């Protein structure tokens, strides 16, 4: 007999106790080492109601990182509201980790087997473990990079596809690469995203048949700019990559373009950072995660978003939740 209690939790990183990376510095000062020896158990005919939406691991990562950022990445004018703070802004070496998250002394966490898990309800294949996989806290919007590609078909995930207006997380069989440059040698703030197009019309094509009436694509409708583009940061710069030509009726590449001038995703607020170092900046990441919504005909309109930052490590912990064991 067990509960669906909530505590407090705790991250295992391998962590380095020398590196200058930011998350290589935060990872280990409140953080501990990958436990080396993991322990899982196959419950057998066993099923749980899981849930990612209505989930609290995700509110206790989502605040962990919130910490990190605004101790580390240092804006040279930090902008909220009425008052206002400016300190410095250094360039650091920027690369997400995994990080494992654990159950502390009394509790434990269910990882559900079953690939195909609608993301809330019952879980036919149930097992347990100490501590999560590796996550790498990939912060951005309309596309999830570095994380966990899925081991079956493409499966969709929704809180409640009754509103449209709640948005829609999906994962993948099979990756694609992204290559988001920028030129070491005029004009800074440049940048250009290649995809291989042949690994694209394909992962697209899948895509839309697990959607199954008619399926349209088409860029966000209007928000902020961090929403309707593609925001990520690479090496510590904010990239922007215009999403216009993916959703049109090989090689495609994109004209992202650098800017300092961010709209804070912690909450409210706008930051300034130090203008990017020269060099050729070129972070390559995987592409795992999709986040989209829905438009509230014979056909169905679908557009990528950003909205809340939650949503990117509940595409990581949607097989996750606390429990007390009695």
């Amino acid at each position: 007999v067990w509960k669906e209690a909530k505590t407090t939790l705790f991250c295992a990183s391998d962590a380095k106790s020398y590196e200058r990376e930011v998350h290589n510095v935060w990872a280990t000062h409140a953080c501990v080492p990958t436990d080396p020896d993991p322990q899982e158990l196959v419950m057998a005919n066993v099923t749980e109601n899981f849930n990612m939406w209505k989930n609290d691991m995700v509110d206790q990562m989502h605040e962990d990182i919130i910490s990190l950022w605004d101790q580390s990445l240092k804006p040279c004018v930090k902008l909220t509201g009425g008052s206002t703070i400016t300190q410095a802004c250094p360039k650091v070496s920027f690369d997400p980790i995994p990080i494992h998250y654990c159950a502390p002394a009394g509790y434990a966490i269910l990882k559900c087997n079953n690939k195909t898990f609608s993301g809330k309800g019952p879980c036919s294949n149930v097992s347990t473990v100490q501590c999560t996989h590796g996550i790498r806290p990939v912060v951005s919007t309309q596309l999830l990079l570095n994380g966990s590609l899925a081991e079956e078909e493409i499966v969709i995930r929704s809180e409640n596809l009754t509103d449209n207006a709640k948005t829609i997380i999906v994962h993948l069989n099979k990756s694609v690469e992204i290559e988001c440059i920028r030129p070491g040698n005029g004009d800074i703030r440049k940048a250009y995203c290649k995809i291989n197009g042949s690994e694209w019309n394909e992962t697209l094509t899948k895509v839309s048949e697990k959607l199954k009436k008619t399926i349209r694509f088409a860029q966000h409708s209007g928000g902020d700019l961090e929403v309707t583009t593609h925001s990520f940061n690479c090496r510590g710069e904010f990239f922007y990559c215009n999403t216009s030509e993916l959703f049109n009726s090989s090689n495609i590449t994109l004209p992202c373009r650098i800017k300092q001038i961010i709209n804070m995703w912690q909450g409210v607020g706008r930051a300034m950072y130090a203008p990017p170092i020269r060099g050729e900046i070129k972070c390559t990441s995987n592409i795992t995660g999709i986040l989209l919504t829905r438009d509230g005909s014979t056909e169905e309109i679908f557009r990528p978003e950003g909205g809340n930052m939650r949503d990117n490590w509940r595409s990581e912990l949607y097989k996750y939740k606390v429990v007390e064991i009695k």
